[PDB]
């Protein structure tokens, strides 16, 4: 289902959480498959932001929650695999694939993502995922800018 | 390039704190050369490069040929790295690159998160993640061919 890329690191520590903040980010990655905005919002600070970089940002925990609730109305996150995780200066970075299934069409796509997370006292204060939107949209037959 | 609300204003934010980070920031400075021959010197023979919306290039020659093609169609006019970090042999850069499409004269500020793998100071992998369509629409050139 998710295959291992040729460029995957051979350093085990590169694929494992190596700090307390990295551990929380991997727990959050595991939780994504719940498709549950109310569960996921508990990982967030009140003063926070979320952006899927092809689309506009959400600022503040309520906007974040409302975005996730909309997302999970249209798609399921069926699987997440994080190949690489690392961190510096209060930012955690994840190189991953998320398997996304469009609820209106039944079609799925393996989306390659590089994301960044800012944690303050173990809660998410920023989350930005970078990826290409058009290939995903074309694969699952749903225009994801509206 | 103006500063995002979310970008750190810390004096150290996008500054290198390791040898590998230092090499990556030198590489970022070198991108505005638009010079594939200059850039390829940063790479190991066993390497790869991918702009993630498009297919990867494997091996140093393929990487060089990709860069030479890239610089035939666009200029990287500026690069600003907001955040840099690293662990376990990988370096990450959150940046904006200002790209100008030579056929049309139009520019776009492209938001990118990239990852670099280094072995003995040379690049064994470079992957940049971003949205291609928004860029294509802004500069009037179909970037998948
Ligand atoms: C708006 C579509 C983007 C959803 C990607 C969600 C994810 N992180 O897998
Ligand atoms: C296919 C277009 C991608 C070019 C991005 C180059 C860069 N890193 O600024």
């Amino acid at each position: 289902k998710i295959e291992q890329p040729r460029w995957a690191s051979k350093d085990s520590a590169a694929g494992a959480a190596s700090t307390p903040d990295e551990k929380i980010v991997l727990e959050f990655m595991d939780a994504l498959t719940s498709n549950d905005a109310a569960k996921l919002i508990e990982y967030f600070a009140e003063d926070t932001m979320y952006q899927n970089m092809p689309l506009p940002p959400a600022y503040g925990r309520d906007a974040v929650e409302q975005t996730l609730a909309g997302l999970f109305t249209v798609m399921s996150i069926d699987a997440v695999e994080t190949f690489h995780i690392g961190s510096s200066n209060g930012l955690v970075y994840t190189e991953r694939v998320d398997v996304l299934r469009a609820l209106p069409t039944g079609k799925s796509y393996n989306l390659s993502i590089l994301g960044v997370f800012q944690l303050t006292e173990g809660k998410i204060t920023g989350w930005r995922d970078y990826f290409d939107l058009r290939e995903f949209e074309e694969a699952v037959d749903l225009p994801l800018r509206g």
